[PDB]
C-alpha cells in the first residue's frame, strides 16, 4: 500500500472472476488509491458476478461488447460521467477463439470464427483506444495496458490463432502507441504473462513453472507489475511487450526442466 | 543460372507488372529450371500484363481471389492438374489496405476496411496454406515464403494498418510452419524486404537497399535444397537495416537538416 | 515519495557527478526510503566530488576498482558491514573504451584496450554478482540492474566496441540471472537507456529525441524506472533487457525525425 | 552439384575432423566450385587428420592460432599468396571454454579461463576480419560467416561462459558487418545452428535438428551471390527451434516425465 495510483481513474475490461487476472489489477489498484470503472458483456455481468468486486471497489459496472464501437462509445461516456471527466489508464484482458472452443485444428480454420478471434482479442484494443482518442477520454501521460502471451513470438501446439491475434494485438500497441505518444505522451504497452489458471493447462504450467529460474508469475504478480506501468515511474516506457513470467522468455533450459524431459525419455529403459 | 530449382515445380500469387517481385521470381525460377503456375485476380489477368510473363514462363495464369477459399480449391486443382500433381514451392507477395488508399489516420480507421486490410494481407496467406494442405498439393520438403517488411516489428508513421497485417503474417508463417513441418517437412518463412523512406533506408543500411532483383535471388535460395532446415523465420533482407541504429552516411544527412532549422 | 524502498538496502557504483544517473538513482533511491552504499575509482572519489552526494544520502563511499575481484570482496565486506549484514539491490553504471578513447576504429582496435572495455563495461557485472553470491551479499528477492544501451542490438556508427560490450553485459544478465534466481529468487536485468548527456552526444541525441515519439528518457526518468525494479512489484521481472527510450526501440520512422532527414535531404535543392 | 561458387576463393577456420561443420563447408564449397585454404592450430595439423581433407580439397592447411594476430598477420599473407591475391569469403568455426572443460559453475568462473573463453570463441574473429580488412584480402561482395548458438539469446543451465561468448561473436558480426559493408560491400553474418538437450531440440524443432551437412549447404547459400544484401543477420538454422513455445512431441515426452514423478 504505497499509494502509487493516488487520484488516478482507470477503466478494467475482462473481470469474470475472482481468479481472473483483471479482477486482482481492479481489487490492487483501489488498494493503491485509484478509482476504476469495470466493463464485461451482458452474460458476463448478468450471472452476477463481477458486481460483487464492484461492490468492493465501489464504483459501476458498464455493459459493452468491446468488439461493438457503439457499445465502447456508450462505455467511454458512462465511465466518463461517473468519473465526471477525463481518466488516467486502461487495461485491455479479453481473448477467445471459437476455432478453439469448437475443437477445429489450426491447418482447418473458420474464417468468421478467425474473424471473431481476432476481433474479440486485438481489434477490440484498437476500437476502445481508438473510442477514446475521438472523445479525449485519456489525460496526457496516461498508461493503457493489454495481457499477452509468448505465442505471440514462440508457436505452442494447440494454442491455434490466439497466436496470430496476439501478435496483432502487441503490433497495435506500437501502432497506436506511437500516435498517442507524440500528441498526449499516453504510453502504451503488452504486459506478455506465465500461463495463469482461468492448451494453457497442465502440463504446460508444469513445464514453464520448471524451466522459469522464478517460477511461473500468479495472477497477483501480474496485478503487481502492471500497477508500475500506470504509475508515473514508467513515464517514458511506452511501445514496449514487457515479459512477466519469472525469466521464461529468456530460458533455453533450465535444470529443473530437464531433469522432468530426462525422465519422460529414459525412465522406463 | 545454377540449375538451382532443376526439377522443382512452384505457384506463385502477385506477379503484376516487370516490376513486381513476384514476375522476378518467377522469371529467375523458370531460369534456374523450375516450372511455375501464375495467379492473380481476373481483373489483374485482364489488364494484358501478366499474360506476358506467363508466355515467357511457358506456362498459365489461373484467376483467383486470395481472399476467396472457393477460388483458391478452384486454383490448386488447376496447378495440380497443369503440373500433373503435387508442387514444391508457393510465393505470397499480396497485400493492400483500403484505410492507407483513402488516407485514413491509424487513429480514424474504417474497421471494415480493417478486416480487407488483415484478410489481403494477411489471412489470404493462411487460407492458400490450408486450401494446399487440404488437398495434399505440396511434396515433403516443399518452400513457402510471404514478403514482409520491418513495420511488423518498428512502427512507420503512415504504413498505417499495414503494420499490424504484416506483424499477423509473419505470426502466420511461424503458426503453420509448426503444423506444416512436424508432418510433411513443409518450410514456411516469410521474408521481411527493404522498400523520403527510400532515401533513409539507403543511408542507414551499409549495402543500400535489396532491390526486388536481390529479393527474387534471395527468395530461390529458400526454395532450393540448400534451406530445407530453415522454418518459422522472418529473414531480414534489407541490406542491415533491421541491425543498424545509426549510419555514418544516414546521420550526415539528419545533421545537414537539423542545421537548415 | 512512495515509500517503495522502505527498508531495503543496496550498493551503487558509478556515481561521478550530479548529471549522473548512477548519483540520480542514489538520491532518488534514499527519497523512497532506501539505504545505500556507494563505490567508485580513488580517481574518481579524491577529485572530492562522489563525497558531496555521500553526505546527502548521508553513507559512506568505499573505494574499488570494479575490474578488481580483491577490490569487490572489500566493497562487499566493508558494505556489509555498513549495513550491518545483507542488501537487497545493486545498481551497475560502468563502462568506458580505451579504443574510443584513443581514437582508435573499429577495424583497428588495440586487443589490450579491448579487454579493458570488456573488463570494465560487461565482466565487472559478474565480478561483482559473484563476489555478491560467494558471500552470499543479497537478501532472496534482491534485485540487480546494469545500464546498457540499444549498440547491443543495432549497430551505432563511432561507439565502436562499447556495442560489442554492451551485448556482453546483457548476455551475463541472463546467464547469471538463472543462477541466482533459481537458487535465491534474485532477479537481474539491463535497463537499455536513451542516450544521455555525461558519439552519443548532439545530432544523435536530437535523432533519437524526434524518433522517439516521449522523446529521450532523461537521467531522472531512468531514476524512476530503476526504483520499480528494485520494488517488490517485479519480483517476476528476471533477465529481461528492458528499453527506458520513449519508444526508440520500437520505432521505425516518426514524422517529426522524417521533417528534419528531409530537410537534410532536399533543403538546398 | 549447383555451381554456386564458381571462380570463388574462401578461408576456412575449426576444420578438425569428418564430423565438423567447418570440414563439410570446405568439401561441399570445392565440390560447388571454390577454391579454399584450410588452417587449425600447428597442434591439430600435427595430429594428421585435417591434412586428409587438404589433400581431396586440393589445397594447404596453414598454422595459426586464431589469437593471435601475428599468425593471423602470416596466415592472410599465406592465403593470398596461394590464391595469387584477395579472396571472396571466409567460415570463422572456433569456440572453447576453459572454465566448462574444467567444470567450474558460473557463479564460480575463473576470471583468465573466462578471457581466453572470448578470445577463442568471439576476439578471434574480430582479429581474423581486421587482419582481413588491413591486408585488403577480401573481395568487394565478399561474405564472412561465423557459427553460433541461441545460447546467445536464452540462457541454457551448464553452457556457461560460451553463452556470453556467443552474445559477444554475434554483435562482433553486426559491429564489423556495418563496417566493412559500408566500404567494400562485404557482408559479415553468423548461423545459429543445432546443438538431453539434442533430443528436446530435436522433438521442439517441427524439423528435427540440423545436421553438420544441413549447416554447410546453408553456409554455401551466404558465400553465394543470392545472397548479397544479406548482412548483421543472426540465422537460426535449427529445423524451427529459435520460434517454437512447445511442440506436441517435446510435450508428450514431458508429460511423461511429470507422471513418472
Amino acid at each position: 500500500a504505497y499509494n502509487l495510483l493516488k487520484g488516478k481513474k482507470g477503466l478494467i475490461f475482462g473481470a469474470l472472476n475472482e481468479q481472473s487476472i483483471a479482477w486482482k489489477v481492479a481489487e490492487r489498484a483501489v488498494e493503491e488509491g485509484a478509482e476504476i470503472v469495470l466493463t464485461n458483456t451482458a452474460v458476463s455481468i448478468r450471472m452476477g458476478t463481477i458486481g460483487r468486486l464492484a461492490e468492493k471497489c465501489n464504483t459501476i459496472v458498464v455493459p459493452a461488447d468491446a468488439t461493438s464501437v457503439e457499445d465502447l462509445e456508450n462505455l467511454i461516456d458512462k465511465t466518463m460521467e461517473h468519473f465526471g471527466g477525463k481518466f488516467d489508464f486502461m487495461l485491455h484482458s479479453i481473448g477467445m477463439s471459437p476455432n478453439v472452443r469448437k475443437g477445429r485444428t489450426y491447418d482447418d480454420l473458420d474464417y468468421d470464427y478467425l474473424s471473431k478471434t481476432l476481433d474479440i482479442s486485438a481489434i477490440s484494443f484498437h476500437k476502445a483506444i481508438q473510442v477514446a482518442r475521438k472523445k479525449d477520454a485519456i489525460n496526457d501521460w496516461g498508461s493503457i495496458v493489454a495481457l499477452s502471451y509468448i505465442a505471440a513470438q514462440r508457436t505452442l501446439y494447440g494454442y491455434n490463432d490466439m497466436a496470430d491475434a496476439k501478435a496483432l494485438l502487441e503490433s497495435i500497441a506500437r501502432s497506436f502507441g506511437y500516435i498517442y505518444g507524440r500528441e498526449k505522451h499516453v504510453r502504451i504497452n503488452t504486459v506478455s504473462q506465465s500461463p495463469t489458471p482461468t492448451l494453457g493447462m497442465g502440463d504446460l504450467m508444469n513445464f514453464a513453472e520448471n524451466m522459469s529460474p522464478l517460477g511461473n508469475a500468479s495472477a497477483n504478480d501480474c496485478a503487481d507489475y502492471v500497477l508500475t506501468l500506470f504509475s508515473d515511474l514508467t513515464r517514458k516506457v511506452t511501445m514496449q511487450n514487457l515479459y512477466h513470467d519469472g525469466g521464461f522468455a529468456s530460458m533455453g533450459m533450465s535444470r529443473r526442466a530437464m531433469k522432468t524431459y530426462e525422465k519422460g525419455m529414459r525412465f522406463e529403459d
